[PDB]
């Protein structure tokens, strides 16, 4: 839910402050562009974030592989996220790793998480 979503924003800015001192508060904008970035995949193809949640993460995505939907990622939309606490901070470790090949970084995972507080409302 949102409670669990706004304390890992505090977590993960403490730990980034501690390895990065420079870094003191979270930037939704910096999350914001985190998320619609273009990476370059392996092939060479293009990807963000967006290509599989959208450019809204308070709407449903699709998996560009499966083509499965995906539940939104803004924790005011679906109350699920962030709700599973014992297990979702282990589950982005391992989806960054999936996505990027290595864990995201902890101002990364701030910047991300304060962003998707502030994404309260579905395109229509
Ligand atoms: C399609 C190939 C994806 C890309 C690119 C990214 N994500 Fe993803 N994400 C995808 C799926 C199929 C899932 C699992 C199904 C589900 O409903 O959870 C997810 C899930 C997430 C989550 C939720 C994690 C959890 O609650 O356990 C988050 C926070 C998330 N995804 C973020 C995220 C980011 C930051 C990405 C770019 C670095 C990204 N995803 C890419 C599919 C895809």
């Amino acid at each position: 839910d949102v409670t669990n979503a706004e304390k890992l924003v505090y977590k993960y800015t403490n730990i980034a402050h501690s390895a990065n001192p420079m870094y003191e508060a979270p930037s939704i904008t910096d999350g914001k562009i985190f998320f619609n970035r273009k990476f370059k995949t392996p092939s060479g193809k293009e990807a963000a974030c967006a290509s599989c949640h959208t450019n809204n993460p308070a709407n449903v995505g699709k998996n560009i592989v499966t083509g499965k939907e995906i539940p939104p990622l803004a924790p005011r939309v679906n109350t699920k996220r962030f709700t599973d606490i014992d297990k979702v901070e282990d589950e982005f470790t391992k989806h960054c790793n999936d996505i990027l090949g290595a864990d995201c970084s902890p101002s990364e995972k701030a910047n991300f998480i304060a962003y998707l507080l502030t994404e309260t409302k579905p395109t229509k």
